[PDB]
């Protein structure tokens, strides 16, 4: 057999049968004689591929296989990578290298220095020393990818590697099965519950790798058993718990004495599933209370290692949330009381606020819909104003890097038909990735993209005030026409300037067979 | 002083006076107070940020400073580095960092291991150890950036550093001259004088860093006292001869064995300012033919080092283009005969072959027009068609990276804008930085962006055909309306789907006071 | 508080009580009013410092902590990091740097880069951005180092920080316990409880994380249980089992082929603490035969990922292992025979063979003795010939470097004072690291070495054989005297250079209050 044939075995034993890509002269000798039973998925950039790739992942709870042209391919890509690090998603990055007897020339297209390119973004990089090694290359790159805690890798291949004859031997890889499903040992497991089953006021706090490892509806188990409120850790890159249930609390303010405020009183805080803390501004004080003790269960010793206080325990999250849920006791304390429904904002004829885009499309939007979050001066609201009952309901770029909402709720949307993904994105945020939308329209991926347009960096206008930072350049955007971005990439696109359009607007794509961008004129 | 007003001020001194940026919370405390004799062009992805920096720094002959948010906002702009390396471009990134007091918890827009990220495609990569260090650290990156060989460099900035109290001996960092104009000893170079001097049937060989020097007009001088035939060096990124010289030869192939048969006969060849070579195609034979030897003159040890055949001399460019052009005797041998106008090809009234489109832009445009190229498949006959009389005509992403060209065109008619700028640019790779439109609108820069568009990754699928590799997929791209897109960024839009049409167009085109995107329907 | 003394307190409050150094001006500020409850263990090169901190490390199962000095001390001990990381010990290697405010300039004594210079041979490597974050990043330091899969672990920080306030809130780094004591979840581990009841002829192999966690009793209840045969995985950095055990059937040769040939007919194989398999010579076949499977139990991601074969776990080694033994049925099988006793080697009144040594160290040294191997040659006699029958017993350098044996002997000894140590070491490889004597003597650790002067580097001799490899040179080592050395650096020293001699010296030596070396005569 030939590398090309035992690797694309390899790959389909290990379950991957999709390809994100924009191809390269370095990867037609891998491309060629595509299998039939895979498929391939264009997008037209590669911040686009491998954001699309993300959300697929994120949302698939599997890997994601990624083809790349060399150091240019790759290094677009590398602000897309920066958010697959934090959000801990499984993906296999390839990238074609020149053949090996044009490398030491540094002929057009070769990637110098390959595996360290990528590096810090990736948990593993990788260039193979001859053509026989690339399928168990590859197969380091799967279990990399795969095991927790889960992330980007990267493998560097020689375009000649693909038609040399394969080592026999190889096939011993195509059936492994590796397994990180651990949780702490019993003795010390049962020193935990008796710690949360004595504490007096214990709260809780959700990451993303809780959504990750779709141990939401444990997570409701544990908090309803320890009566205990539940938050979702600051910055959040995905939604834990259901919004409306009497424990939810929300998303934490991400600053230090925030946090250690709104955790005072609490005698046991057990974080799931989340760096302790990913916070943002700068807010000095407390990193706990007196009489507050943090606990944390992280999927990643990188995490455990970097948290200022509290113990840590590393394991995987599925099986800890599991265990947790069924072993603590029933509390006899009274169930929390669900928070409030949100107040209605004034709204007048004209231009929109934003929360009254929220409750709109929590009003219309199905119960199992997905939003995506690239609204950066928005997210409080956003978050208050949804009602995501399920699972895998809410993605926000986890390194801060716009350009992965509008790929990603493609990614997203392909990988969930059955569920509408709804994209909320700012104007500015929107450009960054705007190439994207040909995907969605050229494969029938039937997303929806809200453009919420003030016409200004808002978050950034906001954080200058906080700073009273005055004279700074470079934070409006004005004068795009994001109906004719859509046009030009073929997708439906609709307006609203207001509430009765932004109604009609929506009715409209809900019923839709294709993708549609919405341009929301909202208040400056 | 600040280190803000010290870092500003040397900035100032050093001739830096624009900062081309996608703006970020980490940046507001530098961008803050923005200095009224400086300029900021906001780009809408950092692709298109370092990509517009690029075109800048080529045409001026300087460095161009660039400013991005963390590692997010530098690994958008990873791609566009990769080019920049290649075409040794002397550019000065900044990103800004986390405040130094949420470093270690890895706060949310930390960049880990910032000097890292950006490497191996950078000649100096660093963060300051403390605040009054920035100013320094400043200074020795314009340093590196500017020195031959120039190329891009990186440095990481935490956010709290600008307001921090500047050391008063940073001074002395203000008007620091650093010189690498530097050419070959006397004893060495008269012994390389009269081995071409010698030389019964010399050729010379040019690369881009002759163009970076403005050492052109030496380098005709010393082909016409040579009365040698003057080749470009293969995958060229700029243009360093008269096209419609007597002794110009045009672009070289790619490849190993072309190459050496190009040069057979020729007993000495000279190469200035190019790698040796930047072959692309795999063409294996011999690096040279028996009886020709090569001398290679490199602003870059990396290029002499790996280099496979010949002598080299490290030194720079302008300097030994000078000293070689004035030293040689002018030799009694025949000047080299001026190559023949290309041939008309057929066109009927229907979508345009590329070659029409070439002749109707030499027909019609300023002879002091600058020209982009990132129309893969049609390279060979714009190089044969467009008669480029001047300097700094002609620019190709030099590692071979799509998305530099529509924003590099940008730049440099910002660096010389009484020189129409006309970037032909194929549908596959408009794509890839096609925000980049926005800024050209905002600022009124009137870059005319020719689309070709002929529905597929042309290239490709050349390249495909030359493997035999069937069923490659990903290879085409239709449904996009670039005039659509180029009404998106508000950028006058026309078409041209014949002949009359383009003629009509261009008109319309080099008489507009603005930016303008001719889509033009190419053959298939 | 200072950093200083935040620092020292983390540290006692984490269970660092020992510092393994060598002084420099970097490190000064970390050292003056240096604790009275630590001690400073010195040595004169910094190989001799890690190898000395890395035996004792290994030997008590907790993390050591090391200070050297800049770029050049933490280079001198680069090898001994690459056997470090192979052995998965937990390190703490601390290096100064120079004072932040001629950093820039790069002073004397700076180390440029510092992160990247141990790099790859560190879980994590790190300089803070500030004095107040020393403190955290020490922490992170510990935790990195101490968290499954144990490793060395980096961190430079520059001199002047120690003497700045630390950050009150440091309090909480104090008490912070991390754990990673994990076993595979119920239902996978019943699946696999299960496939090892029902295997008709498992084979065990044990790897050096067996020893490092304690975990050799049970892995015997567990080969008992079982009627398991147990090999030990080539390359053996430690003993993981009684080496008179019924069970025992000792080292595997480090070949492909001679691996899959003796597991052939075994239908299961569980490895457990050892990489799946640390090969050395090329011996090309099959990686298993028809009708054997492999399930490996590993602490470390990037074993499972490389495994050629089989299907891994990554787990706790401590954990896995307790609940194997304790849930596998008992099954009817009958016990395993033990390995019948080494055949003793012809000996006449000359020079010593090796298997003489080696019986005679049996005969001699006490049942819990400790030895250490850097005797290349006759690593497979010494294996065959010691009857180890306690955890800890035995190490050998993890990365094949030789200079660890002489310097971790010292550790070792330091680390079970109880426990007579004896190191086996040519000499060759007494010579890498000879200066650590001088520890042993200083600090009266009574260590016995013993050297086996053969005059030659025997293993390399063997292997050019092997290669039929002529006229190599460099592999005699004539002209040593080992007893010279001894005095020069205040050891005891004795010869043997015949059976009635060895015998004499080992009982001196035995019978001694402080280190002592005997030069043994070996056949060549
Ligand atoms: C790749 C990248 N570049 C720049 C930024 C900086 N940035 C920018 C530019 C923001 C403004 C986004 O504008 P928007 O229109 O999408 O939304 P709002 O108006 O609601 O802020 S928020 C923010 O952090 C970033 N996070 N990531
Ligand atoms: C960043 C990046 N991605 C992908 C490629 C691969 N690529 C691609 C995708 C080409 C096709 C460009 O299509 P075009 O429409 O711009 O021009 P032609 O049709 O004339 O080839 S040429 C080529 O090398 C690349 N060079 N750089
Ligand atoms: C740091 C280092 N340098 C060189 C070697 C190479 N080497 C060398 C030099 C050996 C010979 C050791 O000689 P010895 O006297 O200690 O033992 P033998 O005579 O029994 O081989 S075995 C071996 O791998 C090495 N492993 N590590
Ligand atoms: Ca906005
Ligand atoms: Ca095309
Ligand atoms: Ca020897
Ligand atoms: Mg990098
Ligand atoms: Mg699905
Ligand atoms: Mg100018
Ligand atoms: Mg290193
Ligand atoms: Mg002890």
């Amino acid at each position: 057999a030939s590398v090309h044939g035992t690797t694309y075995e390899l790959l389909r034993r290990q379950g991957i049968d999709t390809v994100f890509g924009n191809p390269g002269s370095n990867e037609l000798p891998f491309l060629k004689d595509f299998p039939e039973d895979f498929r391939y998925i264009l997008a037209l950039q590669e911040a686009c591929v491998v954001g699309i790739a993300d959300g697929y992942a994120q949302a698939s709870r599997k890997p994601a296989f990624i083809n790349l042209l060399s150091a240019a391919g790759t290094g677009n890509a590398m602000g897309a990578l920066s958010n697959a690090w934090n959000s801990h998603s499984p993906l296999i990055v390839t990238a074609g290298q020149q053949t090996r007897a044009m490398i030491g020339v540094e002929a057009l297209l070769t990637n110098v220095d390959a595996a360290n390119l990528p590096r810090p973004l990736v948990k593993w990089s990788y260039e193979p020393a001859s053509a026989a090694e690339v399928p168990h290359a590859m197969s380091r790159a799967i279990h990399m990818a795969s095991m927790a805690p889960q992330g980007p890798v990267y493998l560097s291949v020689p375009y000649d590697d693909w038609d040399k004859d394969a080592d026999p031997q190889s096939h011993h890889l195509f059936d492994r099965h590796v397994s990180s499903s651990v949780r702490l040992n019993d003795q010390d497991l049962d020193i935990l519950v008796k710690a949360l089953n004595s504490a007096s006021n214990p709260a809780i706090v959700l990451g993303p790798d809780v959504d990750a490892a779709n141990a939401n509806a444990d997570c409701v188990m544990l908090a309803e058993r320890l009566k205990a409120p539940v938050w979702v850790a600051p910055s959040a890159p995905r939604c834990p718990f259901p919004t409306r249930h009497p424990c939810f609390r929300g998303l934490m303010p991400a600053g230090i004495a925030a946090i250690s405020q709104l955790l005072e009183g609490h005698d046991v805080v057990l974080v799931i599933g989340a760096p302790v803390f990913r916070y943002h501004q700068y807010d000095p004080g407390q990193y706990l209370k007196p009489g507050t003790r943090l606990i944390s269960v992280t999927c990643d010793p990188l995490e455990a290692a970097r948290a200022p206080m509290g113990d840590a325990i590393v394991a995987d999250i599925g099986a800890m949330a599991s265990a947790l849920a069924n072993l603590v006791e029933e509390s006899s304390r009274q169930l929390p009381t669900a928070a409030p429904e949100p107040a209605k904002v004034d709204q007048d004829a004209g231009r929109l606020h934003p929360e009254t885009v929220f409750d709109t499309l929590n009003d219309m939007a199905p119960e199992n819909a997905i939003y995506l979050n690239e609204s950066t001066s928005t997210t409080a609201q956003m978050w208050q104003r949804l009602n995501m009952r399920n699972p895998g309901s809410y993605y926000f770029c986890a390194a801060g890097g716009l350009g992965f909402a509008l790929p990603a709720a493609i990614g997203v949307q392909l990988a969930e038909p059955e569920r509408q993904v709804i994209a909320v994105i700012g104007d500015g945020s929107a450009n960054y990735s705007i190439s994207a939308l040909w995907t969605a329209a050229q494969y029938n991926i039937p997303t929806i993209f809200v453009i919420m347009n003030n016409g200004t960096y808002g978050a950034l206008r906001w954080f200058a005030g906080v700073l009273e930072a005055e004279n700074v350049p470079g934070l409006d955007v004005p004068g795009i026409d994001f109906r004719a971005l859509a046009k030009g990439y073929g997708v439906q696109a609709l307006k609203a300037d207001n509430l009765e359009q932004l109604k009609g607007s929506l009715q409209e794509a809900l019923s839709a067979k294709g993708p549609v961008l919405i341009e929301v004129s909202t208040v400056s």
